[PDB]
């Protein structure tokens, strides 16, 4: 059992902070969570009994007073494991100056439309030089970093892991929250993703002025990172279209799988390419029917007409077109579903992704 | 010619910011110095029209430090870097990196144990290794320790402090009032003009001092650079336990170092660790005046004992009190010796030679 030293930027819970949350708890005796800013990352840390710690940049080592105290508490520690971009950067330079090893774990898809030259410039430089391993969340990630420039040799696929038990809701439950949101005779379609013009919420929009005048959307998260342009865009579209009593707003939520379980169909609708998509698996999980955007990691999660189904990035019709198919074709839709909780929880379960990470981490 | 932009981590007018007003002087019309801090340094480089930019680290990846991203923006506009301390290596190889810029580093450091912690002598030997396409070490023995670090030894190139010899000059009567409003008219005066470190060795000098007859008188030129309080405190009270109140002066930091060199009769220097090349030194012997230094370091290259000047062992106040005592008896030797380092310095430390091989080294990358 090593001491670990996880490092991430962000103090809010996104989806690599979420999966850390996974990543690290079997660890937590020994391990401890460095993150470069509070926020309620830190608390679902600590309601999870992983210590963290929030570093500042208050004061060589003059320069940059957060890089210097990572540096020191490095020293305490058998390895680093980097979990963002800037927790490698920060991450590499205490390992070389500490001499420990570093493990990258990659959540992005390192590419010129995700991400300036500079910034993978840096990235793929660091894991390169600096990484004695780099865990990627998906084949499209893994490419995506060897077709930046990063070496194939350091790279690992491990998916996201998922704890299979926290996915189910009774029935009562689930007529009870439609009635709370006040959906109960609606055809209900659940997005999940922090709002953010990349996550396409207004693709979704734009898909339900085409559907049937019974389905209403969900759009659950927040604006994380400061777009509160494309916030104001969309209320705009919504009310441009008919859909101001057609489209809730519910905030950052933490009940997901039972508002999962409330929705008729999950909607994932990134029109830059996903690199894992969480969503798309808690639904599953949740043996609920998904869509979800054909690119990136989703085309690896989801066979079209097996297990959910893909749509082209950026295309409303189509995203209304399969709105359409799940409403008239409910057996092929409920059975589409059902294998979808079938085979996802033997793939993406929390126990075997726990196993893999401890494998790969003893085989250094 | 091409657009420099000269990086130097401090504020405060060291001997390698000294140094870079004349290295960068020629370069002015196209070049920026990038100081990491404010001080009498900006200064210095307006007087001589260079121009000069305080970058601080007030404000993506820039967020960890400010400083560091205002400086490779700054980069773009330039055609080479040219890192003359060793944050300021740091952050140009960062700059060389991001903003695709050549870098030189300008080594006025020995990089050895005996002066800095592993952890600097790793990061500057990794990023000169990586980054620099040149070293130029300000000695032999820098270029030594360089190496002897882990530098690439095919990295360096030596090329020595150079100074304008004309501005060591000073009329006998400006010599006279200058002795007279400092008191020591009638003494045997021991100048020492190096900053107030520990390693700079002022506490050997007042040793020495104890072991010298009352008309030696010493006056300590300099100011604690970099928050040496505690020395400045150890001296004054080294002074009192000794009896020499009256026989030690200290100036502060001064602008009128050779006319001060002038109304010496003996320069000392006396650094307990070794001296990476040594202005001091060489700013004696251009004022035609004899110099004792410590025998190590870039301070053997510029001094043959008995010829030039003198050298002692680091650290050894006995040897010290030798020489001065030697340079009151022998006066007509002394003042031959004097005479031939004159020569020799202004030949050799020209900053017309030296500007020429500093043109050509960066001229042919
Ligand atoms: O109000 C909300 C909204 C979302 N979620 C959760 O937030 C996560 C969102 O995940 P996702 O959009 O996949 O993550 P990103 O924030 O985009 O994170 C990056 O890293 C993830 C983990 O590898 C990948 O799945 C993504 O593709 C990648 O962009 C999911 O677990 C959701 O259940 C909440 O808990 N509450
Ligand atoms: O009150 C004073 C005292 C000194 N000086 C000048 O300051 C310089 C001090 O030079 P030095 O002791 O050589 O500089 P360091 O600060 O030690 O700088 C480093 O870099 C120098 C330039 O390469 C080398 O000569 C040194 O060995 C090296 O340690 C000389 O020009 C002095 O004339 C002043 O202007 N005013």
């Amino acid at each position: 059992h090593m001491k670990i030293l996880f490092l991430d930027q962000s103090g809010k819970p996104g989806g690599a902070e979420l999966c850390l949350i996974d990543i690290a708890k079997p660890y937590r005796d020994r391990a401890l969570v460095g993150l470069f800013a509070d926020g309620a990352f830190k608390t679902l840390l600590e309601q999870h009994h992983i210590p963290v710690e929030v570093f500042t940049n208050q004061p060589l080592g003059q320069l940059a007073p957060l890089v210097a105290k990572v540096v020191q508490t490095a020293h305490e520690y058998d390895l680093i494991y980097a979990n963002t971009q800037k927790a490698l950067v920060v991450g590499a330079i205490a390992s070389f100056i500490a001499r420990r090893p570093l493990v990258y774990h990659l959540h992005d898809i390192l590419s010129p439309e995700h991400f300036s030259q500079t910034n993978l410039r840096v990235a793929v430089n660091l894991a390169n030089r600096f990484a004695s391993l780099v865990i990627a969340n998906s084949q499209a990630s893994q490419t995506a970093f060897i077709q930046a420039g990063g070496r194939a040799e350091l790279t690992k696929v491990i998916y996201n892991g998922f704890d299979i038990n926290l996915y189910k809701t009774s029935p009562s439950d689930i007529s009870k929250l439609r009635q709370q949101l006040g959906v109960a005779n609606n055809f209900v379609v659940g997005h999940f993703s922090r709002l953010s013009p990349w996550k396409g919420q207004h693709i979704l929009i734009d898909a339900l002025a085409q559907c049937p005048p019974q389905v209403t959307a969900i759009l659950v998260g927040d604006a994380l990172f400061g777009e509160q342009d494309y916030v104001k865009e969309l209320h705009q579209q919504i009310t441009r279209l008919g859909l101001e009593n057609r489209v809730k707003f519910l905030g950052f939520r933490a009940d997901i799988p039972q508002l999962m379980a409330a929705c008729d169909l999950v909607a994932h609708t990134s029109t830059a390419p996903e690199p894992f998509g969480r969503v798309i698996v808690e639904a599953m999980l949740c043996g609920k029917p998904v869509v979800a955007a054909k690119a990136g990691g989703a085309m690896e999660l989801v066979e079209h007409g097996v297990n959910g189904f893909l749509t082209t990035p950026g295309e409303s019709q189509e995203l209304a077109n399969i709105i359409n198919t799940c409403i008239e074709d409910t057996q092929k839709t409920a059975t589409i579903a059902s294998n979808a909780q079938a085979i996802a929880s033997q793939r993406f379960d929390v126990v075997t992704i726990n196993q893999q990470i401890a494998e790969t981490l003893s085989s250094l």
